């Protein structure tokens, strides 16, 4: 039968016996990321041009605004951390919950203006120290994560949740405004036929990287070359490895040497849905999910995508080393 | 003062005193585009999955596209990317006009939610002949108009005449096309260069050396920034907004690239030029090609002019 | 094949040769109506909840129809319902049409969901000096066009013109009023009457009279049904769409009635008289009062021709 | 702080130790409704009439049996019930073993028949009870009076679309949001007022009434005090006249009279339904002779008379009643 992301998490959340937090959690969210859409496609786009008469708040803070307003109400959460803000939110002692989130809530918003994918990440983590709620609570490592996943705001808006049995994929029907489930347990193919990064770095590449993509593009076996996309939003390329298979990079470069791309929201989430999906996720030297953070805003390298891929890169990786 | 496309292009068009032929196109494109992007973004898709209890998106899509203009009263001639054979109109239907569109231009990866588009270019029929394929090839010198609509973060058309290029975003809450930009120009150079390098071992020798020099410029400049989406429309709005360069070259499978000339080439290279632009196949500007084939192929390398002359500065030396 | 109101009106504007001006009107308030019934139907409201962390209704409706209205370059004169004085449009956007209108008809009545609407009649003006508030004191008689949008279980948009009357439903998935009911002609003689019987008290004798032979008729048929939602727009629509009666007569506590001529009583009179249908004051066809205030009320008597010559030959009796 | 249906329903629940499969069985409804809502609107209404030229063509259901099979839909896959009765099917449907949950759930999936093609307002209203009965699931456990309700409610489609949902502790209105499918709190503990303006009733049917009811609307229109008569409205959808009381206050009757002795309305899921909200918010509905809740059924599409709305109104019309016994 149909089901909705709401009666999916209900559902299993009734049957593992949990608080009922990471649930009212997760819908709050779902609420978040369903209002964060129809802002992104410019419903009302009018009365700002001045439809009513001679006439309100950039997505990226808006966007924002939704993801702290929804996730403080569902009082499921006590520290938060977002890519807008400098430091971390502690939630008020009276709407405080179990649970640390993480999130990048418009990953992509230097590409709006040409209209490409947009989308929201998240990653969730229970609270484990006692201490009074501070920002070191969100300096989990990614192996740690209850639940992570994504939102794109593409050509139609999807939901990406994984939880440690599986991940699944929603659609909102913007006719309901209703996330359905149209991608059950889905895994990553073992390997891919498509490599994603920008290539604008090649001067700045590790001898590794170098080599790698020499390999997708100049097969030593004489197989067939690896086609190329980059969006340049992570959502969208992440998402494309995800569905279709391949490897994503976005490694350190001598202008970014501890990477460009933020651990805490940004890697892992992604790394946590590509192992639940049975893909890889690596800096180079480990696990991203295994990285211990020092700060909120660290930034760190990524390889992703599919295990056969990823173990190639890292045999390139181990013979440069 | 707010604008809609409908009071934009009707106001504009008493001033160019038309006959209104065009105006109505327009409109029922607008209509068929509005449509694409409810199905786009897969409203009703619940009823599908079972909440009470299967034609591909692109041929939806056609269907709209080819409907409304049919019943526009200013067609006679509709090539699209879907169809073998160039449609003609019923007699009592046909107007003025020739149009040709890629309905659901980059959709072989509507899977991953990749930006969509649409795409279309049109014509005055030229002869008095009866309407056959051969009205719908002239160079797209002949255009009265083009543009696309984008179906991504959010729907966007741009339309391109004669007086300039101008954008209009969908307001999905009362199915407008607002206009919000006005008279849009590319900057004359760009640092992002977009293409699959994934080719590069059939690369021809001077679009090799043209991206190394993006790559490593020689001058100790920055280095361009890459970015390929694989779907025309999103690669060539980001072109047209930031500035930069698209290729999409010839080369060993493909003397004549692989982009089609009528409803990819020349709409994007009527766009690129009405916005101070420019668009090669290399050899000649892409919008002086006369077809002989309403399926031909293009090659095409377009954007910012600075760019786009660099490049055949490149390939002249390889010449 | 299918058409919209925009392509209706746009080829019945080519084809008639006007000067055009009608069309932007009409495509104008077009665009505001999607636009009321997009916050009628409560879209955004969780913002207004703090969901992310103000103007009522009917003024925003006003404010929407009266700029969309100045920006057409069709109109001069505009009076509504929630103004004193008419409004009169700065020179350089005038154009030649008056439009008077009630923006929400609907008070006591959005806190409880019924329907609401907006009614519109459209009205040429005659003379050649600058326009002032008496050029909207004109007979129902020199309407070119009005109607009304119906913001009920769905939305849907009735115009009369000369050529008759033709019935739009809004489709929300694509923001796009899709023609559906073509030249609509209302019943000869209908089942329903609608009136608020609250004012039994303060009827006039033959309005006393009427409404009895409704529940106990004369010749045994069966009595009619009784509908009042006390939105006009609600009523007059099922009065259009099934036929019937509809009264807000002149009580004793109010002579000449409650709903005002220019804006409400004229427009639904015009629709009625183009569906094949009469509206009365009793006296004399609503379309024929002469006003002397843009505000001022009639009594109106209107529906399908037996119901209304029915109530008509009551009349006469008391006299 | 903002509240939607489903987080509000979702703590209120905890804070009652429930199971919460009530709560699930709730979120499956708002799910029907908002599909309901979003087909009554006419989206799509443009592939009907040819838009893709008529290869497109659920969509062409009637409203009314698409809302009956969104409902039954929904509510089978929510685990959540047991038997579900619809003014559609005649007799009881039984949920498939797996799919069964505890509640028993009677509705109307779109009040309002004679009334779509005008666009007058439409609306679902439904009653939940808790299966009693140790047996096999059946008809019988739908044959319950309306005083076991555990929540009852309804959608109006109206201007905007709105589902008030009444439960022991009272009634609270959700306005939903259709740029995001949310029902958003707009009006917590309602109460209807004690005495109001508005009678509502089909007069046409006059030459039928009960002497009773030709008094009492006398009363109405020429008040024996001299107090100002009230206004009159009938809508003619009960969903949005009883809405409208519930809202204004005032007085909302279909009594008995001759096309129908025992009333015309459905009592299982017409009359108890907006009897249980009218007295969740401090209001009465009456057949004439008891509450329409102390009615035990025998028949699953049984009739009843209502008369229902605030007190004061409800307890004169009694007196009048009264006095014709
Ligand atoms: O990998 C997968 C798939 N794991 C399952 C996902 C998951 C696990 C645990 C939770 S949980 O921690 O939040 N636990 C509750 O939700 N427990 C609860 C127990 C009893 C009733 C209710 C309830 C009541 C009313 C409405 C909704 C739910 C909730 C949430 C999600
Ligand atoms: C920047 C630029 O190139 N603008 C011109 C774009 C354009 C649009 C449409 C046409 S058209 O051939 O379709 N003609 C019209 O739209 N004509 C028109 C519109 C509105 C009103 C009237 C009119 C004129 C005179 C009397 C009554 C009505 C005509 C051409 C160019
Ligand atoms: C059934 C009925 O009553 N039909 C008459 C409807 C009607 C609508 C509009 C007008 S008008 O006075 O506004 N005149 C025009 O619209 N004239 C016109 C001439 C040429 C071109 C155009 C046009 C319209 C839209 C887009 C582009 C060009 C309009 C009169 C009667
Ligand atoms: C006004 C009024 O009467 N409110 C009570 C409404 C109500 C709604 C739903 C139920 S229920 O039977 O479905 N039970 C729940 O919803 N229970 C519930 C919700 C959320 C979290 C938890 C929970 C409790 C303990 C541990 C984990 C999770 C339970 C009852 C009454």
């Amino acid at each position: 039968d149909v089901n909705t992301l709401t009666r999916f998490v209900m559902e299993e959340g009734r049957k593992a016996r949990g608080t009922g937090e990471l649930t009212q959690l997760l819908n709050s969210l779902c609420t978040a990321v369903k209002a964060i859409s129809s802002a992104v496609r410019k419903a009302g786009i009018a009365h700002l041009y001045g439809i009513a008469g001679s006439t309100v708040k950039k997505l990226d803070v808006l966007s924002n605004d939704l993801v702290m307003n929804m996730l403080k109400s569902s009082f499921a959460t006590c520290v938060l951390v977002s890519e807008e803000d400098k430091h971390a939110i502690i939630v008020e002692p009276e709407k405080r919950g179990k649970y640390v989130v993480c999130f990048d809530p418009l990953d992509g918003s230097s590409n709006i203006d040409c209209l490409v994918s947009v989308g929201t990440i998240f990653g969730i983590y229970r609270k484990k120290s006692t201490d009074e709620p501070s920002e070191k609570d969100a300096l989990q490592p990614g192996r740690n994560l209850v639940a992570a996943g994504y939102a794109l705001y593409g050509s139609a808006t999807m939901l990406v949740l994984a939880m440690d049995c599986g991940v699944n994929c929603f659609m909102l029907d913007p006719a309901i405004g209703e996330f359905i489930l149209v991608d059950k347990d889905v895994k990553i193919k073992k390997k891919g036929k498509i490599y994603s990064l920008n290539e604008g770095y090649a001067k700045d590449f590790d001898p590794a990287v170098t080599e790698y993509i020499q390999r997708k593009k100049f097969p030593p076996d004489n197989s067939a070359p690896y086609g190329a996309r980059y969006v340049g939003s992570m959502v969208a390329d992440v998402h494309r490895t995800l569905v279709y298979g391949g490897i994503f990079l976005y490694p350190a470069n001598k202008k970014s040497p501890n990477g460009k791309l933020r651990l805490l929201y940004e890697c892992n989430p992604m790394a946590y849905v590509m192992e639940k999906a049975g893909g890889m996720a690596t800096t180079g030297k480990e696990a991203v999910l295994d990285v211990i953070p020092t700060d909120i805003h660290q930034r760190a390298p990524v390889i992703l995508g599919s295990p056969d891929d990823v173990l190639e890169f890292l045999k390139v990786y181990e013979k440069h080393s």
